[PDB]
């Protein structure tokens, strides 16, 4: 039982607790997840698990090939104080041809049957212009990863109409009010019934049967009884709660329920949860009782429909066509979301035909994996397990590198699962247990939601517990260490915040508190949650500070615990309270996806998606990007504390940080690319109009936006005169670098548009699961990606945007200044 107490603290929630359930679905899931855990445990190669090689099968891009010399990769190998360099061909395997080679300063290994060109660490060095420093080391013992040993009427024979008794609602404290009861499947309301309005007192009783038109034999599995409370005095939603009509054992839900409801403040994933509100003492409750072959024009119309984006709404006509031409639609994997949205789920014979249809998915099974298409099947529009499972079926072929690219949003998509035990939850379980890097991030992503989502903490806790019981003792200790450190640091972060430029007493107290944590509480070393390779050590109390800001975040710097670390660079972590860093995580992850897209078209845009992990309610950690300052500061340094800005200061800031001409122009080139990435990426994501104290530049030219979890003459993005002066453009001219900037944006924008469907789905999912949203909010990226339009035309559009900034110059940057 002591092991369970550890799990609870690691998880941040008590999975054995049953104080907020009305059935045993959670416990059933615990027991259900035992098998796929042990299958993965018993199957993983202990030695490859222990070393967790971070590897990709993608080609090395054109931008990384043209950085090689005569098919030669230099790899410095170390012993104790040995440093002997080797000539290696890209195709050389480490655990054979290089003769375990751990990376210097990192928990990262160049091992296994893949060439060195295909290790992400090696590609990381090639990109930045660094060298491959490895250390001959003993392999880490797989015994350390050891895992603690463990231990009657049919539904389709029931033509009776479904009914639910609304006994009444009850609220301790506090105009009229009524109950709406929807049978839902996906976001689709199948059947809706309301009560009569009554006066809104602390108790309202109806004692009324709501008889629905849908038959019990017609309720599809995963149908939700969605109970909602509205008020008049033109109504308004005030509370909601859901109840699965068919439970986890395929039994029709039967009997008395007192469901504690959620309060409002709309596609928001929280609306879909089957979790009841656990705050029984303040929350509105509701009491219920359940006691129960084609023509040519048609082909072209069908093809036009199949070709539209995931946010083009299907008409009744559209759906009827897809459904009638079911089998022709089944030949086109891109049709699948629309076809399955053309299914009348409230009709048992249609669902049966849909299931027949699903048994003929040769073309789907044979199709190359499209993540975009696959993600759409995992969104809120699909509640059927068999549809959703063909989505997860395709995810199974993702190599680990790609799982990590999509992990955050795969974890978020668990929120769209009807049941706690799902093919998706088990896929994430499986892939996390097969790979320590996936498992590490799975821990934190799951934990991020467990700590601040009442709506989904129970589900995620069960999944996280199931992961933890298979990750192996080493990772348990390891995770335990990390949680203890962030709890210590979050405490210091919050305490300093209460004590409010940063005054004398603040700078005094912080450093004492850091010195007090250092001397007793803090461990020898711990893993950096956002960069599991890096192990942090002792604080550099010297270098730690608090921002002259209203949120008063902590800038912390640590020593690297790893003696074999080559640099002297500290590990920098910002701890901040006040911002919802879930939104940042999501945006930063989409920026990583955008980078991998660009990579497929051999385009680098040098984005800087810095590490960020939400650890709790409005709280978390941000990776310190070293040698960087804000653009706003670069203007204040030369111009003044509070004044509007001059065009030359950024370029002449860049100049004064660049030592040689070789490294300066590099900075300017790096900046042209960087500026282009963020102009395209922020435009697409609709977060481009930012005050320049939320844009940053490195000493080596790399522009990057920060502080995403925030967001009248406007601007599509930020391409200010100071950015344009670095390119060399005095108001209305055209430099060589600017035409190249214009060049790069266009190719980047068109590159994103080639994955339009993927981006639309990730943007939709982002809004639904991390931004508490409307259809019109979601439909921004359609316009941003100029859906339906041609290359030439989308290119004009984007150039027109580049010029909108030019027309405005400084007006919005300055209009912020006044506001702020
Ligand atoms: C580094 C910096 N330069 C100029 C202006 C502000 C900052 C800065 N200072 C901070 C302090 Cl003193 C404490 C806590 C957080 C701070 C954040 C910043 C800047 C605004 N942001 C970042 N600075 C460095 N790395 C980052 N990664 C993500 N965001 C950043």
């Amino acid at each position: 039982q002591a092991f369970q107490r550890q799990l609870t603290a690691l998880i941040g929630y008590d999975v054995t607790d049953v104080s907020n359930v009305h059935d045993d679905e959670l416990e059933f899931t615990r027991r259900g997840l035992v098998t796929p855990r042990m299958a993965e445990v018993a199957s993983r190669d202990p030695k490859l698990y222990a070393m967790h090689p971070w590897v990709t099968s993608k080609p090395l891009p054109e931008y990384l090939w043209k950085k090689i010399a005569n098919n030669c990769i230099f790899i410095v190998i170390h012993r104790s104080t040995t440093s002997q360099t080797i000539k290696v061909s890209p195709d050389d395997t480490p655990g054979a041809i290089l003769q375990v080679l751990r990376v210097c300063g990192r928990d990262e290994y160049l091992v296994g049957e893949t060439p060195i060109k295909n290790f992400q660490w090696v590609r990381h060095c090639l990109k930045n212009g660094e060298e491959i420093h490895v250390v001959l080391d003993t392999p880490p013992d797989p015994a350390l990863d050891e895992v603690r040993k463990e231990e009657t009427v049919s539904l389709w024979d029931c033509d009776r109409k479904f009914r639910v008794k609304i006994r009444g609602i009850d609220i301790p404290v506090l105009l009229t009010v009524f109950v709406e009861a929807n049978i839902q499947h996906g976001q689709q309301v199948l059947c809706q019934r309301r009560t009569s309005p009554k006066p809104f007192t602390e108790e309202v009783l109806w004692n009324v049967w709501l008889e629905f038109s849908i038959k019990i034999k017609d309720l599809p599995k995963g149908a939700l009884l969605n109970l909602q409370i509205y008020c008049g005095k033109k109504v308004q939603l005030l509370y909601y709660v859901n109840l699965l009509l068919i439970d986890h054992r395929f039994l029709l839900r039967r009997g008395e329920y007192v469901l504690h409801m959620w309060q409002i403040s709309s596609f928001n994933a929280d609306k879909l949860t089957s979790a009841t509100n656990p705050d029984k003492e303040n929350s509105m409750s509701i009491s219920i009782l359940l006691d129960n072959e084609m023509p040519n024009q048609l082909r072209k119309q069908l093809e036009a429909i199949i070709a539209t984006d995931p946010l083009n709404p299907l008409t009744a006509e559209d759906k009827e066509l897809l459904w009638h031409f079911r089998y022709e639609s089944l030949k086109h994997p891109k049709a699948y979301p629309k076809l399955f949205s053309s299914v009348k789920w409230g009709q048992q014979e249609i669902v049966a035909k849909t299931y027949q249809l699903l048994a003929r998915r040769e073309v789907w099974d044979q199709s190359a994996l499209d993540v975009g298409l696959t993600m759409q099947l995992l969104d809120c529009n699909f509640s059927d397990e068999n549809v959703r499972a063909i989505a997860v079926q395709k995810l199974e072929s993702l190599e680990d590198d790609d799982v990590l690219h999509y992990l955050l949003q795969l974890v978020q998509a668990v929120k769209f699962e009807p049941y706690h035990d799902s093919a998706l939850a088990r896929f994430l379980l499986k892939r996390g247990l097969r790979n320590k890097r996936i498992g590490h991030f799975l821990f934190w992503f799951l934990r991020s939601e467990i700590a601040q989502s009442r709506h989904y903490q129970q589900r995620f806790a069960v999944i996280l517990e199931a992961y933890l019981r298979g990750c192996g003792t080493a990772m348990l200790h390891d995770f335990t260490q990390q949680v203890q450190v962030i709890e210590m640091l979050q405490k210091v972060t919050l305490d300093i915040k209460s004590l409010s430029d940063v005054s004398s007493q603040v700078i005094s107290q912080l450093k004492q508190k850091l010195e007090n944590l250092q001397n007793s509480q803090l461990p020898e070393s711990f893993r950096v949650p956002y960069d599991p390779g890096l192990k942090a050590g002792a604080l550099a109390i010297e270098k730690c500070k608090v921002m002259a800001s209203k949120k008063k975040p902590l800038w912390l710097e640590f020593k690297c615990a790893d003696p074999t670390a080559l640099s002297n660079e500290t590990i920098g972590i910002i701890f901040k309270h006040g911002d919802d860093l879930r939104q940042d995580m999501l945006i930063l992850q989409i920026l990583r996806i955008m980078e991998s897209i660009w990579e497929t078209e051999s385009l680098d845009l040098c984005l800087l998606p810095y590490g960020c992990i939400s650890t709790g309610d409005k709280i978390g950690m941000i990776e310190i990007v070293k040698d960087a300052t804000t653009i706003a500061k670069i203007q204040q340094s030369t111009v003044g504390n509070t004044g509007a800005f001059k065009d030359e200061v950024l370029n002449h800031w860049l100049k004064e940080k660049s030592p040689t001409e070789e490294k300066f122009q590099a900075a300017v080139e790096r900046f042209v690319y960087s500026c282009a990435g963020y102009c395209v990426a922020t435009f697409v994501l609709g977060i481009g109009d930012r005050h320049n104290d939320n844009i940053m530049i490195t000493e080596t030219g790399n522009l990057f936006h920060i502080d995403f979890g925030h967001i009248k003459e406007r601007v599509p993005f930020v391409l200010t005169p100071d950015f344009l002066f670095v390119m060399g453009t005095s108001g209305k001219k055209t430099s060589p670098h600017f035409q190249k900037f214009q060049d790069i944006c266009v190719k980047a924008y068109l590159a994103l548009r080639h994955h339009t469907n993927l981006l639309i789905i990730l943007f939709s999912m982002m809004l639904m699961t991390g931004m508490p949203t409307s259809k019109e909010d979601i439909e921004y990226i359609r316009d941003a990606l100029t859906v339906g339009k041609n290359e030439e035309d989308a290119k004009k559009y984007f150039l027109d945007q580049i010029e909108v900034c030019r027309d405005k110059g400084w007006t919005v940057q300055f209009n912020w200044f006044l506001h702020l």
